[PDB]
């Protein structure tokens, strides 16, 4: 599933709804520890519509519990993400990956 | 495929590599006139990497055909951009987009 752990906290109060505009900054590692993206190192903010933008599921189910403000660590097991296939060029089969978001903003 | 238009020179002989990290300022905009984004506001150059197969096709293989210093109109049709899917809420289906890209320094 995926495992949410709080780096910062945010409001408690603003929870992402579907249909609203999630501004995040990211960086994505593999459970190794080896970064494979980021949106913090190319200077611009991932935005994405809750519930109309296709992501893996523990990236929908790990942000939609976050407040705005919030920074926080979505552990996610394979079958939550990419599983056996990975993502050609980018994750192997079978990861676990560890996203460092920060929730940044709803529109 | 991508049309670059020179609005100012570059140097003529710097061109982006890959591997490079290419640090541009760029306002994107729907062909429409529609803006959708803009460097200029988050007021950080935008940066990614040559190979790194993190940004659009448009990107890529606009910004190689630019030296440094250039400033450049560049038209990217859907098939180099976000296709038929789109941006959900950020980019329509099908979308032609324009950008007003500055390559202002490779590292
Ligand atoms: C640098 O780009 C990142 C993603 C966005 C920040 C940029 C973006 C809008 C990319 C478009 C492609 C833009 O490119 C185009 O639109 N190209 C257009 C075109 C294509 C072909 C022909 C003509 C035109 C995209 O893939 C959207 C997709 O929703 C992303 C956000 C999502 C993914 C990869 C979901 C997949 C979708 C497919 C499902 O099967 C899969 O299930 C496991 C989940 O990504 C995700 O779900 C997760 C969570 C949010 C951050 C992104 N993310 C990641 O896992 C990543 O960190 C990753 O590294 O993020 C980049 C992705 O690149 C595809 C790959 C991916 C491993």
């Amino acid at each position: 599933g995926v495992q949410v752990e709080t780096i910062s906290p945010g409001d408690g109060r603003t929870f992402p709804k579907r249909g609203q505009t999630c501004v995040v900054h990211y960086t994505g590692m593999l459970e190794d520890g080896k970064k494979f993206d980021s949106s913090r190192d190319r200077n611009k903010p991932f935005k994405f519509m809750l519930g109309k933008q296709e992501v893996i599921r523990g990236w929908e189910e790990g942000v939609a519990q976050m407040s705005v403000g919030q920074r926080a660590k979505l552990t996610i097991s394979p079958d939550y993400a990419y599983g056996a296939t990975g993502h050609p060029g980018i994750i192997p089969p079978h990861a676990t990956l560890v996203f460092d978001v920060e929730l940044l903003k709803l529109e």
